[PDB]
């Protein structure tokens, strides 16, 4: 499934953006991805975000957060835009968010900290935000993303990207809710280890940099609108 | 001539072995290339097919100068052993263009230096010289065209990266070495004498070389 070079390779080879200043090469574009975590009332996982962006041919990793919990809503929103506020300031060359939130079973709440992101971010700092949008009932844009058959293209795409060793984490990382008690590309290498194709084993941060990912191609560049 | 991108990736994109704990694809063996009097030495090993660059000392001639080399050779190879103790036999060529004497000298010393501090293997290029008595020291001829172009096709290829815990004393701090290497790799066709260490510490890890270094 996931080759012991690769995984290795991702582990000691980290980009160290910060040794330069000659951007021509990067993307401009941060992507990023969440799934805020509600299900019923049970003590259950958390919340994976991810933000990636271009270089040359590869993507590059640079932000991860793992969240656990009062407006869970907030905490989520926050959690998110505090990670974004990090990166933004570590890669100037960075000029343009695109952010998926995941609404599957609670799009309202989706809604919610969608905007909620939005507004950190533009209290922080002066940048162009765009969250990807998907029709909803009478046919009005919501600031959320569904999965649906997507999943399977996303995960299949990702490993043969990985073994390829198109995938790579950037040594200057942000991780508020990781780095304090594991490397965060070691947590998420004990993830990519339980990667299958398509029952406790959390895989939570791990979809987050496959969906990432996935959303940077130009097949999905006009879903991405003013939020 | 060494390519834009080549150069870019050199800078932004470094070992770190520290992350691991595995170690089956490393090399356990440190390539050490100093030619003597500035005096350019580095230390390099083998990640799967490809090379890294553990050290690099450029090192500038009251008085003992052999002395002197030796214990700066040997300052560095001890930081590096010391840093990655997977590391488990020591390959070290003496350039001796004009003085077989003292290259010899400083092999000695140097081996007593590391064999002081740390309980490690230690075998030296050698050279059959006027007698054939095998002497440690390695000559360069005309192998040095092709150690060059072997480099400029490796290094162009990505096959050859600094580590981040790169050890330096005699670079490291007013200078960023690989910024300093960085400039002898733009400056060459077919000072230097860091780059040239760098180039015969790589080209000394193939295998046809192997049977060349002995315990001396
Ligand atoms: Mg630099
Ligand atoms: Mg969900
Ligand atoms: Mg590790």
């Amino acid at each position: 499934l996931i080759t012991d070079q690769s995984r290795e390779e991702f582990d000691i080879l980290r980009y160290s953006t910060l040794n330069t200043n000659a951007y021509d090469y990067f993307g401009k574009t941060l992507y990023v991805y969440l799934d805020p975590a509600f299900t019923t009332n049970r003590k259950a996982s958390g919340t994976g975000v991810a933000a990636v962006g271009a270089y040359r041919h590869q993507f590059l990793i640079y932000g991860l957060e793992h969240f656990f919990l009062e407006s869970s809503e907030v905490a989520i929103a926050e959690c998110a835009a505090h990670m974004i506020i990090s990166v933004l300031s570590l890669h100037p060359y960075l000029d343009e968010l695109r952010i998926a939130v995941e609404g599957n079973t609670n799009q309202a709440a989706a809604v919610r900290i969608a905007c909620l992101i939005r507004q950190s971010v533009q209290s922080s700092t002066l940048i162009r935000v765009l969250f990807y949008h998907t029709p909803d009932q009478n046919h009005i844009e919501q600031p959320f993303y569904l999965m649906g058959r997507d999943k399977a293209l996303a995960v299949e795409q990702f490993i043969s990207r990985f073994n390829s060793g198109y995938i790579k984490a950037s040594q200057e990382l942000v991780s508020y809710t990781i780095k304090l008690s594991h490397d965060p590309i070691e947590y998420l290498l004990e993830q990519i280890q339980n990667l299958h194709r398509v029952n406790r084993i959390s895989d939570d941060l791990i979809i987050a940099v496959i969906m990432a990912t996935y959303l940077c191609d130009d097949i999905h560049a006009i879903r991405f609108r003013v939020s």
